[PDB]
């Protein structure tokens, strides 16, 4: 249950592909309160591969639909995001989760 709203198309050639790894610098908001998964570029952006589930799936699935050199508003809830519960620490329960990932390049 991941919803992709682009801002910024890309090629709409290239995506992630199966033995890739995605190069991605997002920030993580939530329904309307602050920021609990950010990706402070500062210190490196984030890097994945698609099929060794170490993303929620809402990334895997919602990245993997993005193209490279596009930007997208994603929006993930729990079925996706990480189940029903979380914690009480960064993922409080049946929290939505929102996503503005920046697809930047495959390595």
């Amino acid at each position: 249950g991941v919803q992709v709203e682009t801002i910024s198309p890309g090629d709409g050639r290239t995506f992630p592909k199966r033995g890739q790894t995605c190069v991605v610098h997002y920030t993580g908001m939530l329904e309307d309160g602050k920021k609990f998964d950010s990706s402070r570029d500062r210190n490196k952006p984030f890097k994945f591969m698609l099929g060794k589930q170490e993303v929620i799936r809402g990334w895997e699935e919602g990245v993997a639909q993005m193209s490279v050199g596009q930007r997208a508003k994603l929006t993930i809830s729990p079925d996706y995001a990480y189940g029903a519960t979380g914690h009480p620490g960064i993922i409080p329960p049946h929290a939505t989760l929102v996503f503005d990932v920046e697809l930047l390049k495959l390595e």
